């Protein structure tokens, strides 16, 4: 039922308002995801300026519901089973040796557009540390996301680490713990354990003035037997 709104193209539209160390934010991107080859393409903008923080640090906290499941695992797909009236998403992600941020996200359909709309806070960043000094290089790794039930809130749970490549060599990690719980009151999918593949390619467009991130992703759910 949620399965059968994603069996084409979908548009995407995401909202962020930042708030980092107190240095404020906006964010507004539009594009496209293909739940059927897994893939999402986004163009995101600032809206108030240079932004404050590396965009690589935003990539995670602006779309699970874009995975490709295999037929043997539709099943397991608690995100569409939860549309279109949606998903709360919110996260932790602490930043070794550096502060914190955290997110909350509802994920929903607004008529024809699937909307990822966020608040997202930073705490206690160092000024002259990876992420407000700005020494994050512009790419981003492959990483495997892990997927449990969480059958007392309806719900789902993750928690992962994302490395982020620094500027002149190293690694600066990102320790995420992720909730997900829906919207409406209509049954959903408990799903038995998997991961979600991901892989996130970071671009520009060259004739864009403004801060911007193009970032398309492709993710594939898998792990479970047959």
């Amino acid at each position: 039922k949620g399965e059968e709104l994603f069996t084409g193209v979908v548009p995407i539209l995401v909202e962020l308002d930042g708030d980092v160390n107190g240095h404020k934010f906006s964010v507004r991107g539009e594009g496209e995801g293909d739940a059927t080859n897994g893939k999402l393409t986004l163009k995101l903008i600032s809206t108030t300026g240079k932004l404050p923080v590396p965009w690589p640090t935003l990539v995670t906290t602006l779309l699970m519901v874009f995975a490709r499941y295999p037929d043997h695992m539709k099943q397991h797909d608690f995100f569409k089973s939860a549309m279109p009236e949606g998903y709360v998403q919110e996260r932790t992600i602490s930043f070794e040796d550096d502060g914190y941020y955290k997110t909350r996200a509802e994920v929903k359909f607004e008529g024809d557009t699937l909307v990822n709309r966020i608040v997202l806070k930073g705490i206690d960043f160092k000024e002259d540390g990876n992420i407000l000094g700005h020494k994050l290089e512009y790419n981003f790794n492959p990483h495997n996301v892990y997927i449990t039930a969480d059958k007392q809130k309806n719900g789902i749970k993750a928690n992962f680490k994302i490395r982020h490549n620094v500027e002149d060599g190293g690694v600066q990690l990102a320790d995420h713990y992720q909730q997900n719980t829906p919207i409406g009151d209509g049954p959903v999918l408990m799903p038995d354990n998997h991961y979600l593949s991901y892989q996130s390619v970071l671009s520009k467009d060259p004739n864009e003035k403004r801060d911007h991130m193009v970032l398309k992703e492709r993710v594939t759910a898998a792990g479970i037997t047959h």
